[PDB]
DNA sequence: CGTGTAAGGAATTCTGACACG
DNA sequence: CGTGTAAGGAATTCTGACACG
């Protein structure tokens, strides 16, 4: 749980996790559909939560489905979620 | 749980998490209290698992332990844990 | 014993560009 | 649209040494 959200995975380890390039993991937050913090040198996090959102968001384009309809869709998952809260 | 257990933190992580130096985190791990993985590239990763062993240990150097005792009370942890299991 | 620092080398990540379309 | 690559710069981690004791 809250190992789940922790930022704390670099780029290289996210890459290995979702088999997802470089270029594709910063261009998903590029297009707003996720979220990574920055250490204070500019270095992005990630925490198993993103890696997961990363997955779903692979899915959705697999399928697809363009970056911004999938960002309509994680908007109401996000505030799904907020209310299960 | 699987989350607990996956090495994807890199040290420095590791440091702002346990408060711990580098040195003190790679010397631990030289008097074999913890084993962190190694990318192909030689880049330690540890699991949030490692992160709170090396919080234990640190505790216990505090108490004045010297590390082979920790590794003594660290190995007979590790072996009550296969127990449980 | 346990931990601090300086020191160069290798590897990682960063951004913006050029490319295809 | 989404993703690949080349390109230099900044930041990270690595090991072994010197230091105190």
């Amino acid at each position: 749980a809250s190992y789940r959200d922790k930022k704390v995975m670099s780029i290289g380890i996210v890459k290995e996790l979702t088999g997802l390039s470089e270029r594709q993991i910063r261009y998903y937050e590029k297009r707003s559909l996720l979220f990574p913090d920055r250490t204070n040198t500019g270095i992005r996090k990630y925490s198993f939560s993103d890696v997961e959102r990363l997955m779903d968001i692979a899915d959705r384009i697999e399928e697809g489905v363009q970056t911004s309809e999938i960002r309509t869709e994680l908007a109401k998952k996000d505030e799904a979620r907020k209310m299960k809260e």
